[PDB]
């Protein structure tokens, strides 16, 4: 499941969404591009700007 807790998304139609959220050692399973910090364990946020955001967690 991928979900997010802080979403993010400009005013448009249709709307670019990003998800702030930030987990350790990689993102979520349907994240294309993920960029973490070069650190043992690794803060991975996932950069993707899709066009909907994703519902919490847990």
């Amino acid at each position: 499941k991928p979900c997010c807790d802080q979403c993010a998304c400009t005013k448009s139609n249709p709307p670019q969404c990003r998800c702030s959220d930030m987990r350790l050692n990689s993102c979520h399973s349907a994240c294309k591009s993920c960029i973490c910090a070069l650190s043992y364990p690794a803060q991975c946020f996932c950069v993707d700007i899709t066009d909907f955001c994703y519902e919490p967690c847990k």
